[PDB]
């Protein structure tokens, strides 16, 4: 597995996850990211509902066991986490997500509103094929589209250098 969370019930029952969850049944209180990035959702699917405005939180690899801020009903590994760059519909990292392990001409995911570059410099195009003007950006956390350099649902093309 490249990404790997342990959650823990209030309880004290135990699972590991090695991919996104879109729902989730258990009720969890306890995690430990054993490999890779992950987030956290206060809604399911990824706080579509709220538009990324329900709670969330993105926790790094971890040696230890450690409480929850609310209770999740989705979370989902960040798998550009060493490798590139994933883009979100919403802002704080909800909803659909695009990974780019690479540039990408055409970014179609009803509008981008935040990303997390893990790896990489990269410039940001609000028209297709990298006509435009450009922001660059390198490695960072980026929960709404200004952070980006961009228009709230304008980024439309990002280029690696
Ligand atoms: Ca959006």
């Amino acid at each position: 597995s490249t990404a790997k969370v342990t959650l823990v019930t209030s309880g004290g029952s135990s699972q590991d996850f090695t991919s996104e969850q879109t729902n989730i049944t258990t009720d969890f209180a306890r995690v430990r990211v054993t490999k890779g990035m992950w987030i956290f959702y206060q809604q399911a699917n990824y706080n579509d509902a709220s538009g990324g405005g329900s709670l969330w939180i993105k926790l790094d690899e971890s040696s230890h066991l450690m409480d929850l801020p609310f209770t999740p009903r989705s979370f989902r590994p960040v798998k550009t986490f060493q490798v590139g760059a994933t883009l979100y519909k919403h802002v704080n990292f909800g909803g659909k997500e695009l990974d780019l392990p690479n540039s990408n001409p055409r970014i179609d995911i009803g509008g981008v509103s935040s990303a997390l570059i893990s790896q990489g410099q990269w410039r940001l195009y609000e028209q297709y094929d990298y006509a435009g003007p450009s922001t660059r950006r390198g490695p960072g956390v980026y929960v709404n589209a200004g952070a980006l350099g961009v228009a709230n649902d304008a980024l439309k093309s990002m280029e690696r250098e």
